[PDB]
């Protein structure tokens, strides 16, 4: 099995959303604290009618149909997520509802967990499966599904929701560079979910971004080393046409790419000109911990990175800026954002991917894109995903109705025996959407279509 | 990479346990309803001092040391479990505590979830990784960790706890037969954990065993077909020296193997003599659903299987009968049970493995064992594991103290800010054991050694 990677992808996000300007107004935020300070435009959320299972059915059904793939042809199916509705019954078993109709039950894989990183873990597990002595010749399919929610406080504005499906196989338009990658894994308490009964994480910020950066530095050094072995030169920011990052909120995407540039300094690589060396050297006396901590160093770094960031990163930002944190699916939404904007320039390019998950699991990895027959082509993928069309099928909420909805969802998380109220909501969803109809007194879940 | 499978394994279970006879007395069970009816001897449980993390540290530390493997040499590390203490921070990140001392943080893998089946999923993911274009030449390491507990009622007697570690690599004494295997996956509600705040599952029994059997039938047919392709004959119970099953309780191990024999009937294979054909044919008029449901068919099947079961299955039962349900680790405890009893006869044999997890994820798969240099040898593995020694280092509790303990554990599951009471318990654990010292008010966990 050769040139294995991503053959096809498709995305779903709830059409229901709230505008960030409007929300600054609703909280008492200073003007542009969400739109500029966080970097965010719009925030998509599950109502009572939607969840990570219904979203997942939407993405799978949609990939299958539109790419003309038939369901007997899926031989591995894995789900990444951190949104747990059941502590033992995996989302993967729910998806099996879709395969029971054609009698394909010989299908490997379960759910992968770790924070905004489980999807990546799954997609690796799938690449490895196509390449393995146990491969039965069929496609793998990976789902990234999640629903990001915070309590009332300052972290609410960073929520989002989405499912993403990827079809995995040989002779792909999006090929893994097998050896080009670095991971960092650690034991930290930057972001976690110790409240069994709550939908909401416990989140430190004085580690949140520290640990993202600690991990990014380390995955970056490890990819650098592998590159010097493989290609005979030091890696710098010039050696890839694009960097795509986990996108909890856009501000952090900016900082992260800036940080790559600052790392290129540290190593004297060939993307740090005479004048950057000048601007940076004020800071070479910082301890490592000091370098994570310096608001001056950030400013300097972001400022140096701005034109590089327009060529290498801005086109990866559409979806994240318009939907919000997608946890496991966030990186892969940024990647779809890049296929949508730049697919005609991508043939023959190198896209570098950085995945992250708090508690601390992370992998930077590399992809070589190329030319290939429909349906498994960069253009065809941009066409099926239809990002533009979907951004246009949205339905705005006043920050007040958003709040009420958040309250409702707080009441149904981990609850049993209710029927979902459809009035005025069902009509808001695309024909053919899967929606939660009810939860019985034994917590069993029941889903509708159309 | 050739002849990849399991290079080394080691096991841990809490020394603290309660006797089944004694427990029949304590509940008002009829005599031998646990010892004969369930098939169980003894039941191991976590006190406040222990959990799936501390257990996991015990197995890893113990594998590393005793097999003289150094920690920089682990390049993939994955955990299977269904015991969630955090909804986003994986047990894998906690294990990273052990690797931070030698600075090895480039280590792939997260947790795999689905019920008594996540460990299997991990170990497959690891086999596939050694065989993949992305393999960096290092060992994989898989952990199965869990702590089985039920509420008061009839299911309490089936609890257990254990961690198991497996080292994965090429040129193994325990080699995967890459193509010889079948999975069945489905959407069912036989056993699940919808109570976010509870340690205890919701469990149906009129599906519990139905679904185990539905899945076993189906994984069996799929392995059969792959065998007819590969070896040119119909598979029957004679074509393997051993069948090792997921072992929630021993009664079900008996039924399951009986069922294989009944399936061998259905297909007229070469292990159903003239007289079995006679005894079975009363039942060939049953619907499929009828065949899962018939207490007469069971009796007949178990009875036909008894001498085959003594040769092919009894030696896999030591640990499960003495420790209890180990969920993800249960199958791999049964396998250790088989290495302990029969290691001198195993060189050149075929051991067939059946893994299961409710909600419905399952895989039957096949292993070819053989002769190989220490430390990676069947004899050396039987020596390091030291099952006998460990069974002897136990510490009995009166069913009354067991109950009190269960009550305590109910109070600490999902709780914060306590210090664990060590009096009279710490002294009960082996020198070098990892134990929970305290949980702070932000739910962060802190572990001791010795
Ligand atoms: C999810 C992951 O995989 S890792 C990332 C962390 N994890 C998360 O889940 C994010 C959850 N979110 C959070 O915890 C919070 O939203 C935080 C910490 C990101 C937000 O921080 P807060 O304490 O709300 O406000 P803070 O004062 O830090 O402001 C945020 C940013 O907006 C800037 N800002 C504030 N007001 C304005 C304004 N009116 N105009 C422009 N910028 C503004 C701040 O200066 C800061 O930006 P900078 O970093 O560019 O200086
Ligand atoms: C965990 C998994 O991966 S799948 C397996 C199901 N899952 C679990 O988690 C198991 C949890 N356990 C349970 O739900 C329960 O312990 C059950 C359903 C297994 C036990 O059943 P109960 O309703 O307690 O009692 P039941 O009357 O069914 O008795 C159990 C067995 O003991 C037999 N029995 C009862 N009393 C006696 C006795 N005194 N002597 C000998 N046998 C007895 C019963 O006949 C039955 O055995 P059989 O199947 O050989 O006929």
């Amino acid at each position: 099995a050769k040139n294995v990677g991503i053959l096809a992808m498709d995305i779903y996000f709830p059409p229901t959303c709230v505008q960030q300007e409007a929300l600054e107004a609703h909280d008492g935020a200073s003007k542009g604290k969400y739109t500029i300070g966080l970097g965010q435009d719009c925030l998509a959320f599950c109502t009572e009618l939607e969840d990570v299972i219904s979203m997942s059915f939407n993405a799978v059904t949609s990939l299958l149909e539109k790419y003309k793939i038939d369901p007997k042809q899926i031989g591995r199916l894995e789900v990444g997520s951190e949104t747990v509705i059941d502590k033992s019954k995996s989302i993967k078993t729910f998806l099996m509802q879709l395969f029971e109709k054609c009698g394909n039950t010989d299908v490997e894989g379960v759910d992968s967990t770790n924070a905004c990183y489980g999807g990546t873990a799954a997609l690796l597990n799938c690449v490895n499966w196509v390449e393995s002595n146990s491969w039965d010749g069929r496609y793998g399919l990976v789902i990234c599904t999640d629903s990001a929610v915070y309590a009332e406080g300052p972290a609410r504005p960073t929520g989002g929701a989405a499912a993403i499906a990827m079809l995995i196989g040989p002779d792909a338009p999006i090929v893994f560079e097998s050896k080009l990658r670095g991971s960092h894994m650690a034991h930290v308490y930057d972001f976690y979910k110790p409240n069994l009964a709550s939908e909401y994480p416990v989140v430190d910020g004085k580690l949140s971004q520290t640990c993202y950066l600690m991990a990014l530095d380390s995955c970056y050094k490890h990819l650098c080393n592998k590159f010097e072995k493989l290609e005979g030169k030091e890696f710098s920011i010039n050696d890839a046409d694009y960097f795509v990052f986990h996108s909890p909120y856009n501000k952090l995407v900016q900082k992260s790419f800036a940080r790559l540039l600052y790392n290129d300094f540290l190593r004297n690589a060939s993307s740090i000109d005479e004048a950057a060396k000048e601007k940076f050297t004020p800071y070479s006396s910082l301890s490592l911990d000091e370098s994570y901590q310096s608001r001056d160093l950030e400013k300097v770094s972001q400022q140096l990175a701005k034109t590089y960031y327009d060529a290498k990163v801005q086109p990866t930002t559409l979806v994240p800026k318009q939907v919000g944190n997608m946890y496991t699916a966030s990186l892969y939404a940024a990647f779809a954002s890049l296929v949508h904007n730049k697919h005609s320039d991508l043939a023959g390019k190198r896209v570098v991917m950085f995945s992250y998950g708090s508690g601390s699991t992370a992998t930077m990895f590399s992809l070589r894109l190329c030319e290939n027959q429909s349906p498994f082509s960069l253009s065809n993928i941009a066409s099926v995903m239809d990002v533009g069309g979907k951004l246009k099928a949205r339905h705005e909420y006043a920050p007040e109705k958003f709040v009420e909805t958040m309250k409702l969802m707080e009441h149904r998380y981990g609850a049993k025996e209710f029927v979902t109220s459809k009035e005025g909501i069902l009509d808001l969803l695309a024909p053919g959407t899967y929606y939660l109809k009810e939860v019985d007194s034994l917590y069993r879940r029941f889903y509708g279509k159309k």
